């Protein structure tokens, strides 16, 4: 073949996101990796589970990333991946699409490629929670868990409400949803991308 | 005098069976009225035909109806160290009920199935976790169940709930001594519902 | 004379101390409800403790053996790495004796915590939460029913799992009234609980 | 040499003692480790030690400050009520000056655990996991690439997290074969990618 020689690692940032503020994320770890001399960086959704109908009644905001399929996670040397919190959980839009990986799982696709993770919520709490429990999934798998520790230096700065964990960037939305990702917030994310895409890289 | 709703998913009846011991235990509380419901399978019914899927005698739970109770038991085997996501389905529309405070103060515990073991401890606490958002008051068993005390043979079973190790091929069965912690676990979070009412 | 609550905490700078406070003043609410401030021992030498400017504490030091007298304990602990500080680690790992003669089981246990920056509030308590498990005891967390914990516009602890406080990398910042309000509901919560089930 | 592994370990009754052998031994298979196996200092006082019996280890003891020294730390610890044990957490909690100097960011780490009887053998290395976070270590878990962990025909340890055993309530249990298998896995494993990373 030889036909892509320049590519070095390829990255993935899988997310789901409902009102967008998640998507507003990914793109901003997707920019981090694409700093990554060699870093190939896709961002690809899991497919919606409620009914259209329902989902257009909630006014859930139509994306435009490509809807991911279980088997191509196999393809990418890093999965970031991306999931507002569910009363402290990944979403079940999430888990349903985890739960169709044990294909990859019984043939180890997953095993040794890096994994990280990103949360949203309303109010802050179990956005902690949601990232640790997702990094149990891709420990079955035998993903190496990357976080994301306090080398952002937003991440000392108390003076204003921010999200952004040493497990990993976050963001939180409000109760009502209308705080956007603040520029120090999608610095933290864009860390993560380029850290992560940067290890990527150095194992191939 | 005090309500158990004992709520499972279950896919190949491990579940099932002991969601069944847990209710069994649970009815040895005089004042306790149990029943036993599921959650509704996701997947497209010709997928679960083809995986095998259990055909299964509980009725279908609702959201809205967890409220109706003063303790609810959850049962789900594990996906890599969580809950289902048929479970996380269903407790993703419970919203309703947390903005309304209904799950408020009531008892919550917890119980799982793996296929190995890995990760029966991470699908019980991770499942608190959900417990916790809503203000429910969370019962561990701790080892007041004696067959935790014994390591001479496999088996399931937690401080933090009852489990059932399925096998690979998911060809074993519930054990009697992991039924009985099963049924301790239903035993024990009853009459904490019994005696807060 | 109806329920016996102990407010259980190791502080390094007095952010926990002044947590404590205020979780006991909210169990001290119910009526019939005895509450008790006590702390772990320290654990680092005296004359170190003192030049990392460690706070004087007046609570008496608490014993493993007498967490067994209280119906609901209530445990305070900054957070060292997302989990609980050594000092509360060393007490607990003590209380095997109260754990082989099921001492704790079945009472009520709850846990708020202090970080500098936020960063594994919700670990050190999840995980003390696990001990709390191995002993039996009744998991209480405090959901959403503190008002406080709707309120985004600045920054401040308290979880669902736990009242908090965020005490600054430098150690400056002072609990709020806001975190003290969730911490004595906390208190106040746990402690009505004691009661009803006795 | 191409990368320099530390096992790092506590042990009271010798079984994550012997299980940190293991783990060494494994990632001395990979060519270019330069692996050593150090303990963290007890806490209790000798006289207490005595009367608990603990069993004496020849492995030197380790500093807090030498472990930015290492490209890869593999931490052991028995349980303590689903945590790491106190001398564990005591001795971690002295890293804060490596941590303010992002001193250990970025190497890997990984844990290996030990309990009487299973309960908790998870959530002592995952809250484990939470410590090397905030030190921003890569966090390495072994999935299910040891073949052992597909046989649940007899009692052993070991779980896609780390390697773990069982030791019994009363310690008779000894590692067995199966579980120093995946131990040495796990050591192979991390060494492999501390000498790639490198
Ligand atoms: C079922 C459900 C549970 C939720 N649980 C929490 C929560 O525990 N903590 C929180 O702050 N927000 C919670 N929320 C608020 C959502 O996290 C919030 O809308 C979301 O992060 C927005 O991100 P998105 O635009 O990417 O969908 C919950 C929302 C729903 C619908
Ligand atoms: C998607 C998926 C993920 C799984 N993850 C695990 C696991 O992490 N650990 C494990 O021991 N078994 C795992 N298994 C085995 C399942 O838990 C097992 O089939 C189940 O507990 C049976 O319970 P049931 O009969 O109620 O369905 C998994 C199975 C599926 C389909
Ligand atoms: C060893 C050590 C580890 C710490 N780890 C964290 C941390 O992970 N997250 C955090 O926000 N603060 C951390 N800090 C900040 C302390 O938690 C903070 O000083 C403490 O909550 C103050 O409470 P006190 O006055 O009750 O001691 C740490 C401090 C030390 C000494
Ligand atoms: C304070 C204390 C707490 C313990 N908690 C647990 C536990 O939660 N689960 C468990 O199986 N064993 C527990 N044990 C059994 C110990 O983990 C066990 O003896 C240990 O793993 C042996 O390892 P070692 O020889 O390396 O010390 C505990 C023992 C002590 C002293
Ligand atoms: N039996 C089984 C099946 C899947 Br898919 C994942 C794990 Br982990 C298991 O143990
Ligand atoms: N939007 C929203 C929904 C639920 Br359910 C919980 C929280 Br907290 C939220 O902020
Ligand atoms: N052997 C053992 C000792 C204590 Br103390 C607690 C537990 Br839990 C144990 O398994
Ligand atoms: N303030 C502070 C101090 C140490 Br040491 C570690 C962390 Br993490 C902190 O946030």
């Amino acid at each position: 073949q030889g036909i892509d020689p320049f590519t070095m690692a390829k990255i993935l940032v899988l997310y789901y996101s409902m009102y967008g503020h998640i998507e507003t994320m990914a793109h901003a770890v997707a920019e981090g990796a694409k700093k990554v001399d060699g870093a190939e960086v896709i961002i690809k959704r899991v497919p919606e589970t409620m009914p259209p109908e329902i989902f257009a009644k909630a006014g859930g905001k139509t994306q435009n990333a490509p809807v991911a399929t279980p088997q191509e996670l196999a393809d990418y040397d890093a999965i970031i991946f991306g999931t507002p919190t569910r009363f402290g959980n990944m979403s079940g839009q999430m888990r349903t699409f985890l739960d169709q990986t044990g294909g990859l799982w019984a043939s180890g696709s997953l095993y040794g490629k890096l994994g990280s993770v990103f949360s949203s919520t309303g109010t802050g709490g179990g956005q902690e929670q949601t990232i640790t429990s997702t990094w149990t999934t891709l420990a079955h798998h035998g993903m190496v868990i990357v976080p994301i520790g306090y080398a952002a230096q937003e991440l000392f700065d108390v003076s204003q409400v921010r999200g952004g964990t040493p497990y990993g960037a976050t963001t939180i939305a409000g109760g009502d949803g209308s705080r956007q990702p603040s520029q120090e917030e999608l610095s933290i994310a864009r860390y993560q991308g380029e850290y992560v895409a940067g290890l990527a890289v150095k194992l191939n």
